[PDB]
């Protein structure tokens, strides 16, 4: 089936471009329900939990949004008290009793606290004893206070290294007390939510000790090689939520420890994508004025629109705010403070400048005749097959594939799989379409032909299977002597039934052909075959749908490699007079000559 | 149900039963149970939430839900490819040399779904060729 | 096959075959064995740029085709015998000057290259005034 | 300009005299004097010193510590603060690969400019050179 450009056309209509936009904050998980309702869960169960999800989706700022909401009762004061000259504790006394007790306790030199008992009594013994028989290292140590729960305590610690989780000695010159213990953020956190990332937890190799101070109370300040003694410190009941964030790919490590999630049991994933609605649009506008941009109409609508396309998918926004935010803050510039559907177009296109080189290298080395390609005419056993270079930006390029049929004992060689060049799925490819091959030819025994195919050109490694359809037209080409016309480059995975199959990076692909097509002169009949399953991911630039309307470029979607090749070598499969015949005729001469 | 009083939940025969099927599900064995009460525990800790402190059968059964909502991205993903035709499957229909062969995908939770297997048969000698192989 | 040649080259060479036996095929499969050596080659050797060098030589030993040695080759080959840029033209130019000149100028020497190279030629001046001469 | 990226020349430096120590003895890095302006850096010093994480920090979060000693029985709190300057680093296409492997560097440093190895040969060229 032909694509007209009214079946491509995807971007949103926007009316009175220039009026400016006003729209309430959305809620911190807007587009995130299943993370939201993990985290409501752990937050009503006081249980640990993880946020996992790609960079960039803005998972921290929505979860300090969500918890500056919360309430809890008035977190109790903390502080370390010393049982014994050598040895000290973790207590919590009721808020504001802290002051009251270090003047109690000042006020010997020379009950109202229930909770102190311990150390009211290791300090009398030592008032005992020193009358039985300075070093005034027996006051409290006050570590927090707080006048309200609202918001509960909220403490992010992005550095996770031991002395600030845990805390941190100091010496006098030794000398050391209870006086001189600094607190980390595991004590700053008590009664709320202590904020780590996955990452620096590994990063900084203080996991297990985390661990323990999650699981056994251990919490112990970090201490100095040259002292001569040091403090214990007891363990002391832990009272904080825990809210770990990082990538699916920084959890991996951690998940192979069972210890993990029996401490982190509520798991809250961000989704990379979002349902692409006017609800989801009205929110990323309020989102987007709620940072401080200046956005008008047309700049909301081209945002969500390659938010649309970053998805790759026309129902789809992709779901990174920070993304969105990092253009937007391009785009700013550009308008002069205002963010209008030209200056977010001209901030794209600004982008696509900035990582344009190879491109450009690539396209003069075709226009001198150094990299051999054809976008007009018709060719024996040949085709532009689209290709995408590893690296980002990941730009799409024809790559010129050649097929050579002669006598010999069924074989399908793929010249770069044999020269070590394929990775395993395109291998894969190659053996699928073997399996085709054989099966469909069947009338002369195996196939009387060895058929080798070829990216010319190519010098570095492929992998994926979405060149098959490309080679298996070729193949057939080759089998059958058919003229391939190659201002069509195709792109497309085939099955052993020769079904053509979903491929990735297709806008790319289709705008790579074009920009080719372009820069050696438009011929009016150039175009793409591409999976009639991909029709959803087809979000095209400009350049290209006006092309398409224009008349001067072609999509063409196709269920099966029979439909590619009717349309690369003019004909249909059946008639006389069609290429089932041709393609009989050929493999006869083949089995002839052997 | 004993070990279960002396943690401290307040426990309904319906949920002490629904605890103990999950317990059997958890083994995947019909007359065995799975021996690991700290999961069972954990299990219940959240149905504990659910049901306002009272562990009941809507609760446990309630938490298991939850639970696999929060590990469903991957397989939403993967329903809605096969919606929109990006995965190709049939669920319906006959077809030659094709079956839905059903796959475990590495990974926990470990989702189980169909994967469409083909075998294509041609004169030759005595070959049988697994391409994943 | 000696484990000299890298996976570039012998792209090439499956490239070359590719071209040989589609453009030979009168008497079904090839009835010959060609070998293709580079004498006192003791490195490993890399890249297509040798491609267009073998097939002659190749067409040449089936034929018996007596070929010219005061002209040397460079050039890549497709399946479809079209040739194709290579790289350090100027290099290879040169250096094939500076051996023909240190063992006498016969007059008739020269190389043969792929014309997709003609704006990569930046000769030095003793080659462009011998070809002037 | 500090083409040695170091944690000491990039974040200051403590000094002690015999400890004591105190806030008059700390001497500024690179980030300091680089305040209200520009700061160059290389990235392969950068990854050779180890200081990339460090310095992420520093743009990431504002943490900037002058650099320590084991010795010393206490040491000093130094809180964050804003950041105000614009980092430039430069390097090789494979100076670059590692980095950019880090989700973090393209977040933060969201200008490439990618200098081409060759030019038109044009008369206006051969005049500018
Ligand atoms: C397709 O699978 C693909 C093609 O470039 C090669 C030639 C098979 N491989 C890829 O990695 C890119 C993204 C293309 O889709
Ligand atoms: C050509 O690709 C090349 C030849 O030396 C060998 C014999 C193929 N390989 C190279 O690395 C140099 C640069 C030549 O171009």
């Amino acid at each position: 089936m032909r694509l007209s450009y009214e079946a491509l056309e995807w971007r949103t209509p926007i009316e009175n471009s220039t009026e400016p936009v006003s729209l309430p904050p959305p809620p911190p998980f807007f587009g995130q329900e299943r993370a939201r309702e993990a985290l409501e869960l752990a937050i009503r169960g006081g249980f640990h939990a993880y946020l996992v999800g790609p960079p960039s989706l803005g998972k921290h700022e929505a979860l300090l949004a969500y918890l500056s909401t919360q309430s809890v009762e008035t977190p109790p004061d903390l502080l370390y008290v010393p049982l014994s000259e050598r040895k000290v504790a973790v207590m919590t006394l009721p808020s504001g009793q802290e002051i009251h007790l270090a003047e109690a306790v000042e006020g010997l030199l020379l009950q109202r606290f229930p909770q102190a008992r311990a150390y009211l009594e290791a300090l009398r013994a030592r008032l005992a004893r020193y009358a039985e028989t300075d070093p005034a290292q027996w006051r409290p140590n006050l570590l927090t206070s707080s006048s309200s729960g609202t918001p509960p305590p909220i403490v992010y610690e992005p550095y996770a290294t031991a002395p600030r989780l845990f805390g941190r000695l100091d010496y006098l010159v030794w000398s050391t007390n209870v006086s001189l213990i600094r607190p980390g953020a595991v004590h700053r956190a008590q009664g709320g939510y202590l904020i780590l990332d996955a990452l620096s937890l590994k990063r900084e190799g203080t996991w297990e000790a985390f661990k323990r101070a999650l699981r056994n109370g251990q919490v112990e300040p970090v201490t100095e090689p040259q002292a001569p003694a040091g403090l214990e410190v007891e363990p002391f009941p832990i009272q904080m939520q825990v809210m770990l964030v990082g990538t699916p790919e920084a959890f991996e490590g951690l998940e192979e420890d069972p210890a993990f999630s029996e401490l982190f049991r509520i798991r809250a994933e961000f989704s990379p994508t979002m349902p692409a609605s006017p609800e989801n649009c009205t929110a990323l506008g309020g989102w987007l004025l709620a940072q401080g941009f200046q956005l008008t109409q047309g700049g909301l609508t081209r945002l969500y629109d390659e938010a649309r396309r970053m998805a790759e998918q026309r129902d789809r926004m992709d779901a990174r705010l920070v993304e969105i935010r990092a253009l937007a803050e391009e785009a700013a510039v550009l308008g002069g403070g205002l963010l209008t559907a030209e200056s977010v177009e001209q901030a794209i296109a600004a982008r696509e400048h900035r990582s344009f080189l190879s491109e450009e290298e690539f396209l003069r080395a075709v226009q001198e005749g150094v990299i051999r390609l054809r976008t007009t005419g018709r060719a024996v056993g040949e085709v532009n097959s689209l290709v995408v270079v590893e690296a980002a930006p990941y730009w799409g390029r024809p790559a010129r594939l050649t097929a050579r049929a002669a006598p010999g004992r069924d074989h399908l060689i793929s010249i770069d799989r044999e020269a070590g060049l394929g990775g395993q799925i395109f291998h894969k490819a190659v053996l699928t379409l073997a399996g085709y091959l054989r099966s469909r030819m069947i009338e002369h025994g195996s196939l009387p032909v060895t058929i080798s195919l070829a990216f010319e050109q190519n010098y570095v490694s492929i992998e994926g299977d979405s060149a098959g359809l490309a080679e298996l037209v070729a193949a057939l080409s080759a089998i059958g002597n058919l003229p391939l016309r190659q201002d069509l480059a195709v792109t497309g995975a085939v099955d052993q039934t020769g079904k053509v199959l979903a491929v990735g990076a297709i806008n790319a692909k289709v705008e790579g052909f074009f920009r080719v097509c372009k820069a050696l002169g438009l011929s009016g009949t150039q175009g793409v075959i591409l999976p009639e399953a991909n029709l959803a991911n087809l979000t095209l630039r400009a350049e290209v749908l006006e092309a398409v309307r224009a008349g001067q470029f072609h999509i063409y979607a196709v269920e099966t490699a029979e439909q590619a090749l009717e349309i690369l070598a003019g004909a249909r499969m059946e008639g006389f007079r069609g290429l089932q015949e041709k393609i009989r005729a050929g493999l006869e001469a083949f089995a002839r000559l052997e």
